[PDB]
């Protein structure tokens, strides 16, 4: 698996409260970061999920953990989902547009048939090291709650190596 | 260029009318077929270069032509594209959507460095040869107006040769 | 990732209850298997992942659900260990033993300059399909309430598809 | 496709107005440049397709457009034409001849079969970077009407940026 | 050199006597081939090396000797060249256009920088063996008189062997 | 075989008296070394092999002779093994873990379809040269008196050129 | 190492007991076998290890042990060594002359830069499975009786599967 | 073909006038150079070629053009062929042995099956650029008047370009 | 060297006496051939070695031996040497010539810097295996009367194996 | 062939008038040198070769030739042989010993299906050039006087450019 390897550097644009940025790599320097994928905008799933995360963003931000959601859709295409379910609507987070695929392909998670990512979370250190992954089947849902617990483990250990 | 081959096979959702069908190469069918290929849904040019299309789509069917609009995202967000702006609502041809690129692939009409579809425009006859292709850089848009040219004759030469 | 992948073929040695009985991928045939992956046995990061899993076997049992502790000890060394650590005494589980690291590579789940595995949980449907992956640093814990959440998740899904 | 790259280097001969020069990709020059690509000079088709662009050249070099009709013929082929139509007599635009067939392939409009070139027409801006493409079978003529079309403001959008 | 090898396979329109005709390696079967290439029509070069051979067609004719010119030019910028200078109207032999450059290059007499074939005759007896051979470089001319000799000698030697 | 050859460069940790430690050829310069591979710790084998060299180790250290016994079970359980058993709390000399397997492979010692060392002795010189190798399917016990034998040969003709 | 795997096939010549006969690996089946290699004859670096081996030889035979004697040189330098020599002429068991090195390959016990066999012995069982491997650096002599100790050892377990 | 190339480096000995030399491309520099190549020496097809080439010698020197015959005969056979028949006795220009057949392989003018060179002659310029190439099968004669007339040819165009 | 092997297939043509043969190795078939090459025709080395050979020709061919002089020159070039030299007009036996030179590869002596054989003889038996090789830089003159012995010895060997 | 060119280098074990010394590519330079191959020793297919060479031995001595034998046998194995016939007892010049091959297939004299060298004979002059081979199968006997001639038809040639 990717545990405990350093991320590669990437560049997409992204959508994070109402305008269009950019996220490189030397942007999660420094920082804990959580790359959330997850296969496609607009779709029948109901996207508690995505949702879910944006509840334990204040937490998250806290704790000096970023959040970046990933799809292969475009960051257009992330806005317009951002301003039309009321669920998609409390994410404060980056959402980073990955329409090349790079970005899903560097995590090593592309659905290579369809195009679209797995729902796999990564858990990424100040260092660019991953350090917890998660990836699961359609309609097995990913609880936020859990992430965070492992975050806090994982920040943990950082400072008291035992 | 492409011009005169047989168009390779493809399988791709793509949204018509209210709900979800599949596309494949037999559906182009002996019939004529128009790939209006765009770069992305949901950007801020508002693109009715599509609308155009859409314009003249009732007289497309003229000849026995469908038209379908394929960009690299997926058929959720095309139609979550129909529904916002009323100039897109005007669309009755088939929006193609195409996450893997594949379909843009096989016309050689992706930008590989933005993982969106190229401004390209391909006419293709009945068993699949293509017969027309104009493509250019955004900002320079297409009119469906003689897009409908000359779909023409291609028509009559086909019909009478020569 | 290995996500909706079919295991590969696997004949290992294991000690489950007292006994040394061989494990391949035919004895997970036609259940839902769970494979959980550990850095070694006699170490002295707790096993209370272990344990808890064990806890929670009488229930992983309920639900049709196989479990699979793997390390790349012996079997012989989980006989030993399953006696030393009353945590580890629980397990009514099968402790497979991967000392060539086979099985342990199989799930791409090796540090290879440890030759030893990393904290990972697969869940494999009865058709062996992987449909669940779980995988962390040392000193972040897995945990089982949320694994056996992910299972019952996974159960329904299969018998209730979208 | 082509679309939005820079034009590859190239030296051929061409004949314009009584007497006969060089062409070079340094040649186009910080202008717009017209490639104007067709099968072969003395077919029976009478093509003035290419006197149409005659026609309209006055007004081509407008903006600063330099038209290039382009053909795997050679440069002594192309003169004798020029004699020969009187509708062929209205060209004052280089009429390049490219027996090798390699301009014809640096815009990848071969038709590697004949060893003629496809009706392809290209539009190149200043650094000589294409930004409109149209090919057509043979039967189904270009209107340099609007090939003018849109040379466009694309003009404007190079001067007046989206 | 090529001598004494049977040529290849080819097929390529040609311009005889007010018609367009296709030639293909059968049609040589059988019969004595004289192939004439010269590097193009139009050419400020006096055509005077295709009138001369024109000068012996019939003796040819009579002698069973078929003759074909070869050029890089379209069969259609033969024709335009054989009804405009006096001296390239007297041939009654097919002149065979090779703008795909294959049977110049079947030959190995291509100029590969300039797209044109070089001045070489090639004689061919009914077996579709190369018996004679004679290249030249520009200005150095072909004498149609010692061809007829060396094929007199030719037609001979496969009669009287020794 | 590996005779005559320089031990390849190698890092394992180890067990030794109770602490880990960690073990690599530079540890092995200018000494007489005797890496003693074996299978597996707690197996169904009584261990006479580790022992019988533990109980000539104080001799062997008399000649100068480190003792690194060596199986592809991790130092952690090296650990377990040397509290667990009878006569392995007798061993005093360095249990080196080899999970990854490179240095029975250095010593071309796998047995590949296990995973797992075969019983080989190897006596190496103060230079890294291998000199004496010895190596015996489950049953056939190494006898630690016939190795000393053999070392102090070794070490003879390497203290007395020619004979 | 070679240790638990099958002989490869040969075919060599060799001396025996006044005679020149061919051995070859069908001729090993069903028996307990001793591959003994040594440098080369006449050599005086001590020929100790080959008479040793004759001294201790019926005790070999009847356990059912057969001793063939392998150098690269070839059965004609052998039957001649076998006349020189008291010690040596004391050999009753086959030496077999390998001058092109094909059985000391197949036992991967050649020293390259020299074009001999090393002080290597082999145990072969019944199966043609090698049970056991001994080899020993110039001067480092190998002592029949832990052979022999290793062939009875190695017949028991053979015998009796668990113990 | 080797038109238009300049020829390649090699060292032979041969019989020039009752002595052994050496020759190299460099004895040809600046020289005009006429290589003709033949099968053997001793054969019985009359050397009918070579003793005409010898009459012209006279003359062929006076342009500056230096001799070289050619055959995988040793330098020595020469010397002896030189001595039997009298049409050949007349040899004043140098014939080279070629027993390695490098220097035939260098034209490649190789009968690879026979090991002896073909009825070859080239017309080489003093900078080394072969102008002119003669091939043909036994019983083909190669007339040396009109080899004369070519080197004249090909010495004027090089004096008075185009 | 290529002593002990088998010719490999050729197909020459050839001079012999007044006339040109084919010679391609079914001819050697059920004979015994001397293959006697020689760098080239018309040289000026004094043709003793060839000559030599003939003078022994006749004897040769009683014992049912037969003589192929080889030269990469063609046998066009032979036919003119034939008559043209003293001592070669007294060869009746097979001029090969070789142009090609694979006669002369096949037997790896070509000079390939000259394009030229090296003065070798080569003697082959009926089954087409070369028994004895001799090769000699020039001035180093091959003794035909030494070719004849060596010729009766191996026909010896071969009517009579195992002395 | 490899007529006409150089020796390439080795280092050899060789026995001399009851001593082992060592051979080199160095010590022939500047003489000329006779490379006489052999099968083995001890076998007794005829040792006359040698012993014949040995018998012209110091003819060929001044003229400044020297002689070694090769086999694929240990110099030991040569001084042995050379211990007990009356016929090998006579030899005076260098017998080298080849246990490795790498001399014979210097020579490129080795027959890899037997672990020997093949009947042949090599004379290199001062300069390491090798102006004559002479090769035999088992049975046909290479002739002294006729090396002896070859000797001196080679030196003459050698010193006397045209003749
Ligand atoms: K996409
Ligand atoms: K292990
Ligand atoms: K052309
Ligand atoms: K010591
Ligand atoms: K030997
Ligand atoms: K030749
Ligand atoms: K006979
Ligand atoms: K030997």
């Amino acid at each position: 698996s990717l545990i405990n390897t350093k991320i590669k550097p990437f560049k997409n644009q992204a959508f994070k409260n109402g305008e269009f940025i950019e996220v490189t790599e030397k942007d999660t320097e420094g920082r804990w970061s959580v790359f959330f994928f997850y296969p496609a905008d607009f779709t029948f799933v109901c996207p508690t999920e995505l949702g879910d995360v944006a509840d334990h963003y204040e937490e998250l931000q806290k704790l000096g953990v970023d959040v970046y959601s990933v799809s292969t859709d475009t960051h257009f295409t992330h806005k317009a989902f951002h301003s039309s379910s009321e669920t998609i609507a409390k994410i404060k987070y980056a959402m980073i547009g990955d329409p090349t695929g790079a970005l899903t392909r560097n995590f090593d998670n592309m659905r290579e048939d369809e195009g679209l990512a797995d729902r796999a979370t990564f858990v990424v250190d100040p260092q660019g090291i991953i350090q917890a992954i998660e990836v699961t089947a359609e309609g097995i849902g990913r609880d936020a709650s859990d992430l965070l617990r492992k975050i806090k483990a994982a920040q943990y250990v950082a400072a008291h190596p035992g």
